[PDB]
């Protein structure tokens, strides 16, 4: 059972289908319109059952062209408010009704950012976009908000005429609105059953270009030229996921990007991946996003975790063949290398949380956690670790890969726990069951901290990066001197990107180091966003002040929580900084997405 969601149970009933016919009302920040579940009972003589909601105002609810009895329960925290419907007819098993149901969002909606015409490129129209993962589909209409029941769905959104609407599903045309000429409707269409946290809508002043055989790039007219650039690897890294994955059964592969303050690195979206403008380096060096949303499209939206306990499925799977596609494009040594980087991410969220923590555990239990709280690095680098570690017990990649694409296959359409993966693993592996009865398996998933055993990296592309980081931990005062721009000469984007992780381990570093480190190798200049990241976070922890500006203008000017959660965080540490940063997101709060400026607030203990 979920206990993120309030809703009845898959064993009770089964919503098959969601038609969304909804209004984008801008001036209000409300969607309005109805939500028609088709629910199958699961159960004999079912008479009532409960949907989650979240900040959502129930005009009706229609059963049989009447209207029916509903209540909303006392609200629970960040899980909302459980709604019980009184059906009007006692249901047999397996029987489906369409229960119509007449709602309104909040402005304040947690699943929704709603923009103004400043805070978007054209500065001429405002911006409306959702973000679902994991439990905020209850703050757009009233669900089963448990990845442990998928559907179907079709939807009707009408909006200013103007703007354009695009869903997580394939484009089914558009219309004038015959209730309102001020207005355009458009129509979707998603064929293949998913959970409700992948319902995804966009509204804005959006234009797209194409960029491979079923790639539509998407964003506003600024973005369009230097999005198709930068996103070009996709069609190839398809072609690799399918190989890897098998069939994209999904039809279209689009990218949207979106403004600044889209929480995440990207969203994998069925049919259209969300993106954050922040990988628009103008060098295609932050594509492993891509990789890994593309990934998605069989672990995570094929084969689903059953609850969110069980992320790592959907996260540490999806690591895995992110960087077998970038291991493909670029190397086995680059590979190696990216897996490397993770293993010191997860060094990096352990020693963060403390090595004993729960969310350090890869399988954790959310009973009374939020979601959004919990969230981390853990499910992504401990999840991938594991898989690397039986890759190498199991006989190397091209045989891991061969459980991969088994895995996907058997469980496609699925939702599934921990237990169903180590099942199938030990099912297709049965003639190495010797071996996985040696990995400690209670370990690995259920205890806190650094994995007990740390697989085996390849250290090529790595060792410049920690002989140029140990160089300058190292360094007296008399040494500086000898530190030169062609120090960075054969380092590719990624290696400075770890050098800057490598030496950020060790923070502060003297000031004068920093200095020195600004004087030859100008790294103020560099616009890449991870590795400016990285820069600003060891210039405010080694306490320079002139980084300040820098660290507050990157922490808000975008919002990918990756980037302005541990910014803010550096800066309030600061103390030179602190009352400033406070100030600043004070300010900037009401403006900010609604998860991230709850975050940020509970980060600054504000
Ligand atoms: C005022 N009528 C438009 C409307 C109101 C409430 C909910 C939906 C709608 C739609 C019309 C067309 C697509 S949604
Ligand atoms: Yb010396
Ligand atoms: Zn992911």
């Amino acid at each position: 059972v979920d206990t993120c969601s309030l809703a009845s149970p898959a064993s009770v009933c089964r919503t098959k289908h969601l038609h969304l016919r909804c209004s984008v009302d801008f001036t209000r920040r409300t969607l309005t319109g109805t939500a028609a579940l088709t629910v199958q009972s699961q159960e004999d003589n079912l008479r009532s059952l409960v949907l989650d909601t979240k900040d959502l105002t129930i005009e009706k609810v229609v059963i049989n062209g009447q209207e029916v009895k509903y209540a909303l329960g006392e609200r629970q925290s960040y899980k909302g408010s459980p709604m019980e419907i009184s059906l009007p007819i006692a249901l047999s098993k397996n029987q489906e009704i369409v229960i119509e149901i007449s709602f309104e969002t909040s402005p304040k909606s947690s699943a929704l950012q709603w923009l103004t015409p400043e805070q978007t490129s054209g500065k001429e129209h405002p911006y409306l976009f959702s973000q679902c993962q994991a439990i905020h589909c209850r703050a757009i209409l009233p669900c089963q908000d448990t990845p442990s029941v998928k559907l179907t769905y079709t939807a009707e959104v009408s909006v200013p005429k103007e703007l354009v609407a695009l869903m997580s599903a394939i484009r089914d045309g558009e219309t004038p609105d015959p209730e309102d000429p001020s207005r355009k409707i458009y129509k979707f269409i998603q064929k293949v059953p998913i959970p409700c946290y992948l319902i995804a809508l966009v509204v804005g002043a959006l234009e797209s270009r194409q960029i491979g055989p079923r790639t539509l790039v998407w964003s506003e007219k600024e973005q369009v030229e230097k999005s198709a650039y930068e996103f070009s690897e996709t069609e190839s890294m398809l072609k690799i996921a399918e190989d890897l994955g098998g069939p994209y059964v999904w039809g279209q592969y689009d990218l949207l990007v979106l403004p600044p303050s889209f929480p995440y690195g990207g969203m994998e979206n069925p049919c259209l991946t969300f993106v954050t403008p922040t990988l628009l380096a103008g060098d295609k060096s932050l594509s492993n996003v891509i990789a890994h949303e593309i990934s998605h499209s069989w672990t995570g939206n094929l084969v689903t975790n059953k609850t969110w306990d069980h992320f790592w499925l959907n996260e540490g799977h999806t690591v895995y063949l992110e960087r077998h596609i970038c291991g493909r494009l670029f190397g086995e040594k680059f590979r190696h290398f990216n897996a490397l980087g993770g293993w010191g991410e997860l060094q990096n969220s352990v020693k963060t949380f403390g090595e004993t923590h729960p969310f350090t555990k890869l399988v954790v239990d959310l009973t009374d956690i939020d979601p959004d709280v919990a969230y981390s690095s853990v499910p992504y680098e401990k999840g991938f670790a594991l898989l690397f570690y039986l890759e190498q017990l199991l006989g190397g990649p091209e045989i891991f890969l061969g459980f991969l694409k088994a895995y996907v296959e058997k469980f496609s359409y699925k939702s599934i726990t921990t237990d169903d993966w180590k099942d199938f693993l030990y099912s297709y592996f049965k003639d190495k069951v010797d071996v996985l009865n040696q990995v400690d398996w209670n370990a690995w998933l259920y205890s806190p901290g650094l994995p007990p055993i740390k697989p085996n990296y390849d250290m090529t592309l790595t060792n410049a990066c920690i002989a140029l980081s140990q160089r300058w931990i190292t360094a007296k005062e008399d040494d500086l001197n000898s530190f030169n721009a062609t120090d960075l000469k054969d380092l590719s984007s990624h290696q400075l990107n770890e050098f800057l992780a490598q030496t950020l381990q060790r923070a502060p570093l003297p000031l004068g180091h920093i200095k020195r480190m600004q004087e030859v190798y100008n790294f103020n200049a560099i616009n890449n966003s991870e590795i400016r990241f990285r820069w600003l976070r060891l210039c405010i922890q080694s306490k320079w002040e002139d980084a300040i500006p820098l660290a507050l203008k990157m922490a808000t000017e975008q919002g990918r929580m990756k980037f302005t959660r541990p910014l803010f965080k550096d800066l309030a540490a600061f103390d030179k900084s602190h009352d400033q940063a406070v100030r600043t997101y004070q300010e900037h709060k009401a403006s900010m997405h609604p998860v991230t400026a709850m975050l940020v607030g509970k980060d600054l203990k504000v």
